[PDB]
């Protein structure tokens, strides 16, 4: 272990946790991030870490989940911390402003958030052309193993669900290597809804036939992003859409609704998504049942409580091909990054694995 992780995770985010209310610290850390205030990765991703999915090369398997850079005002940064992939949004087809403040809240004696932004959003023009500013630059980075997924929302009032994700794949399709129907956060009324059988399919074949439209340069990967929440039934139902459909791949999974028995926050029964600590195996249990259902054919990217390269490999052996974290990152800060880099290659040699690759779906081939 580094100065700059135990620097960072015992005095420096603890510290300026203590003297900034939530949506400040995020507000912040964005704008660090923008600016590169960020410690030195002195992490090398080695061969080991590679992995080779959605059309796509990936350098190191650990991305930045969405929500952090909601807007894509930070995606330079991001790389500059070591993930191997950025994803940034929601994004709404019109600006909104989401919910009230305030509006995030930190459990710090459960390592988790909650939050019910309302996917605040500066909307798909702004971000069009913030994109297409470092369109070429990104294009660099795809060819370096560095690829950057776009995820799109709905706008609260819009009468046109498949619609509104509809017109984010024409504008940020071509600006995305991957694209993500999130129809799951629990801060959008009925969009969870989204996720029955009849209203996926219809939704995600309008979506396929707009990304299909595309030019072939500029055609994303769609994946879908599900809940923590669904019932067998559910789950069962998706995997058969996504079977049928030919989607590219599952983000497993967005925050929780629920509320696990045992959080300690005094700030637990506030309304949103709960992340971090608690819903870490909640999702690990996800994404093993998802990676079943569609018999291993369907990347899937694993998130929910990533803190450690153990949290990582144990995903990536219930199928995940990729992570992602978030939370970590609010309450450790940017050497997070590195550390769970750091402590995933010393597992994967440890339980005899080549690299990544051999590591995906591993548990159900045991
Ligand atoms: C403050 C906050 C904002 C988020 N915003 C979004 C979002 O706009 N779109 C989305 O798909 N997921 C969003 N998420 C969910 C994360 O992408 C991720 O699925 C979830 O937090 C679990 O990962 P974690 O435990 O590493 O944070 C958000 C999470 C947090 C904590
Ligand atoms: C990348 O940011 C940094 O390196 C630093 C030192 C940021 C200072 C502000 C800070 C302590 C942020 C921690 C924090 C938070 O405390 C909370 Cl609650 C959230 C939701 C986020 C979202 O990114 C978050 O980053
Ligand atoms: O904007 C939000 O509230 C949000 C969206 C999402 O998909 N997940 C989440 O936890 N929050």
């Amino acid at each position: 272990a580094t100065g700059d992780e135990r620097f960072y995770a015992e005095h420096l985010m603890p510290t300026l946790q203590g003297l900034l209310d939530p949506e400040s610290a995020h507000r912040l850390a964005v704008r660090f991030t923008s600016l590169g205030l960020l410690p030195r990765a002195r992490f090398q991703d080695s061969d080991m870490l590679e992995v080779r999915v959605l059309g796509h090369k990936f350098r190191n398997p650990v991305g930045i989940a969405a929500g952090f850079d909601k807007h894509g005002e930070a995606v330079d940064g991001l790389y500059k911390m070591g993930f191997g992939f950025v994803e940034i949004g929601s994004v709404t087809p019109k600006p909104q402003e989401g919910n009230p403040r305030p509006r995030v809240f930190r459990l710090p004696e459960d390592q988790a958030v909650i939050n019910r932004y309302g996917f605040n959003s500066h909307g798909l023009s702004v971000v069009e052309h913030r994109l297409r500013a470092r369109q070429q630059k990104q294009a660099k980075l795809t060819e370096d193993g560095l690829p950057l997924g776009v995820n799109l929302g709905k706008n609260k009032t819009s009468v046109d669900a498949a619609e509104d994700y509809a017109e984010g794949v024409r504008v940020l399709g071509p600006l995305a290597d991957y694209l993500v129907v999130n129809v799951s956060s629990p801060n959008t009324a009925g969009l969870r809804s989204l996720q029955g059988k009849a209203e996926l399919r219809r939704l995600l074949t309008k979506v396929l036939q707009e990304r299909d439209g595309l030019r072939r340069v500029h055609r994303p990967a769609v994946l879908v992003k599900i809940a923590p929440d669904l019932t067998s039934q559910d789950k069962e139902d998706i995997a058969s859409v996504v079977k049928e459909l030919g989607i590219d791949g599952l983000i497993v999974t967005n925050t929780t609704v629920s509320r696990p028995a045992g959080l300690q926050g005094a700030l637990r029964s506030e309304t949103g998504g709960l992340s971090g600590k608690p819903l870490r195996d909640l999702s690990t249990q996800t994404i093993r049942e998802m990676y079943a259902l569609t018999q291993g054919r369907v990347p899937i990217i694993g998130v929910g409580g990533v803190s450690s390269g153990q949290d990582a490999l144990e995903k990536i052996r219930a199928g995940a091909s990729l992570v992602q974290l978030y939370t970590a990152l609010t309450f450790w800060g940017p050497p997070v990054v590195g550390k769970v880099k750091r402590e995933l290659e010393a597992l994967l040699k440890e339980q005899g694995f080549g690299g990544v690759t051999d590591a995906i779906g591993a548990d159900h081939r045991r």
